[PDB]
Order: structure tokens, then sequence, then C-alpha cells
């Protein structure tokens, strides 16, 4: 006998009170806070995708976010999960084989490998897949049930998150200005919000061998808000090189911009230490606390 990490015969009772038969090898990620995820094969000799809520917290989100892949299905030009199997205790959809645009070993802090700047294809099809999904209309987010921010709304949402870092938190007066002046800098600021992939980033984001996007995953985070949310980690992994292409061809493409945008984009970035530091706060996790501190303390 071999101690293995995954629980065989948990997980093969798990699926098969879903409907589905796992036979054969399996792979776990149990590093995740919310879920853990499991890629197995199934009798259908497919690879699937077993995410699996750890708490009653994060079940309550199963049925929200298949409300919305069900929407996005036929409205985006690249694939998405297809949740087969939504509930509670399991969510389930067969794997995407192609590739995230970055791959990481689990634990690991530095990616092995990154879809290369100088990749024109990737470029611009991420450009273009970004596009058409801030294309979604806002009415199909409605009836899906999606939740919705106004311009207002979306403004309010970043002041409230910097106003709970500021009541739990000690922070460098520098950065705490910075996100003050971005908030009362009405030029900054969309007047429209769009459909969000809300996570979007390289290792969300699915490619072909051609490095073409493909697909794009991890949608727990989507709603309508400011496009800008979907375009900050582009920034941080392809530089501002890499963010004036994105534009010209987004735009090109059909998506909407505004005059201050790049500028936009990059105080959304810099907002990034807000969202760390509330994740490291709700996930009780001290080596993320300790991350976090560290960083707010610290002048940018
Ligand atoms: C290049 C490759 C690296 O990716 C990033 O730099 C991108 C660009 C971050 O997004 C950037 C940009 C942005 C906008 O998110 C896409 C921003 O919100 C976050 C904070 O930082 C990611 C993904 C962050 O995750 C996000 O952290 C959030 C707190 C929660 C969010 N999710 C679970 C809800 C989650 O995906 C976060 C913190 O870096 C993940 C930890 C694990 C890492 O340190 C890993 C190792 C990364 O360095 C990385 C994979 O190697
Ligand atoms: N290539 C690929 N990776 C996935 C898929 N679903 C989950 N993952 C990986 O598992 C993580 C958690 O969902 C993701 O961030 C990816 O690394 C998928 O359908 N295709």
């Amino acid at each position: 006998t071999v101690v293995t990490t995954a629980d065989t015969s948990q997980l093969y009772a798990l699926a098969a009170r879903h409907g589905l038969k796992l036979h054969g090898p399996l792979t776990v990620n149990e590093l995740g806070l919310d879920y853990r995820i499991v890629i197995a094969t199934v009798d259908d000799g497919r690879r699937w995708v077993l995410r699996i809520p750890r708490r009653a917290e994060v079940s309550a989100k199963v049925e929200p976010e298949a409300r919305v892949l069900a929407m996005l299905k036929n409205r985006l030009p690249f694939a998405v999960p297809d949740w087969r199997v939504a509930n509670a205790e399991l969510v389930a959809y067969p794997m995407l084989e192609d590739s995230t645009a970055m791959v990481i070993q689990p634990g690991s802090s530095t990616p092995d490998w990154v879809v290369p700047q100088d990749s024109e294809v990737f470029a611009e099809s991420f450009a273009t897949a970004l596009a058409a999904l801030h294309a979604v209309p806002i009415s199909a987010a409605v009836d899906a049930g999606m939740l919705i921010r106004t311009p207002t709304q979306a403004r309010q949402k970043v002041a409230d998150d910097v106003d709970r870092v500021r009541r739990e938190f000690v922070v460098n007066d520098k950065r705490l200005h910075r996100w003050q002046r971005w908030l009362d800098d009405d030029s900054s600021w969309p007047d429209f919000s769009v459909v969000v992939h809300g996570d979007l980033y390289v290792g969300h984001v699915l490619i072909d061998n051609t490095e073409r996007v493909s697909g794009m995953i991890d949608w727990s985070e989507a709603r309508v808000d400011d496009p800008a949310i979907d375009m900050a980690a582009h920034l941080m992994v392809f530089g501002e090189e890499g963010l004036a292409k994105l534009l010209l061809t987004y735009e090109a493409a059909g998506g909407r911009v505004w005059p201050r945008l790049a500028h936009h984009i990059a105080e959304r970035l810099a907002f990034g230490a807000v969202t760390y530091a509330l994740f490291a706060l709700d996930s009780g996790n001290e080596e993320y606390l300790a991350a976090a501190k560290a960083q707010l303390a610290a002048a940018e």
C-alpha cells in the first residue's frame, strides 16, 4: 500500500452521487482556501474538473455562478467551463484541455512559464476576447441575476474597500493619499460599466497551441462593473507597452474606451494592494496577513 494525497474512495462516492463515474488517473490541489480542485478521469475517457466547495459559505456561491456561466456560454467566442454538475457539494465540468497562458507548479511562487511578451497572436486574441466579453449586454447579465454596479456603485465599492482596509490595517500615508486622490479624480472613472470577469490574468486564460486565446476559467468574481478591472493584470504582466497594444486592438475590436483609461488601469493595479489585504483579512491566514500588512505599510 502507498499513502496518497487524494482520498479516491471519498472522491468516487461524491462524484457518483452526481452521475459521474471516476476511473483512472487523478490529481489534487488542496491549496485553495475555499475549494478543493481535483482533475479526474471519468469513464467517458475524458478528464473532468471537480470543484469541491469546502464550507457552507462557499457552497452558497455555486448557484449564482452557475447562472452566470449558463448565460455566457453562447455569448462568448471562446470556451468557458460547462458546469454539467453544479450543487452545494460539487461542481464538475469536462476539463478544457488547452493550457493556461501561464504554467505554475502548485505551491510555487514562481511560474514555470508565461506566454511571451512578443507573442502577437496572444496579445491580439486576448484583446479581441476581452472586447467580446465586455460586449455582453447588460440586459443578459440582469436576466442572469448577476451582481450589477453602475458607475457610481463601482466607485463606491472601491471607496468601501479602501475604507475597510483603513479600519483594519495601518497603511502608508502616501498609499492612502494615492487611493483617495484616485477616488476624487473624476476624469479617471468610466461613465459606464460592463460585464467583467473580475479575476482576469494569464493564469485564468486558456490558449491553444498557437497561443491564441481559446477560453477563460475561474469566473467567481464576474459581475457588471468597471472595465479596467479586467485590464490591470495585463499591465502588470506585459507592462505599459503591452497595455498600449491591448488598448489599440480592444478599441479597434469595438471595446469602449475613454481618454484616461490607461491611467485608470494603473490606479486599479495599485488598488490590488487593497484587494489582497481584504482577501488576507477574510482568509484568516496569518501568512497572507503578514504579507498584506508588510505591503500596506511600505511605500509604493
Ligand atoms: C504573473 C503570475 C503571478 O500572478 C499575479 O501576479 C497576478 C497578476 C495576481 O493578480 C493581481 C492582479 C489582480 C487584478 O487580480 C487578477 C489583483 O486583484 C490581484 C490582487 O493581483 C494574482 C492572480 C493574485 O491572485 C489573486 O489575488 C486575489 C487577492 C484573489 C484572487 N482571486 C482568488 C479572487 C487571486 O486570483 C496573486 C495574489 O498574485 C496570486 C499569488 C498566489 C501569487 O503570488 C502568484 C504566485 C502570482 O505571483 C503569480 C501567479 O505568479
Ligand atoms: N487547462 C485548464 N486548467 C484548469 C481548468 N479548470 C481548472 N483549471 C486549473 O485549476 C485552477 C483552479 O480552478 C485554475 O486556476 C487552473 O490552474 C480547465 O478547464 N482547463
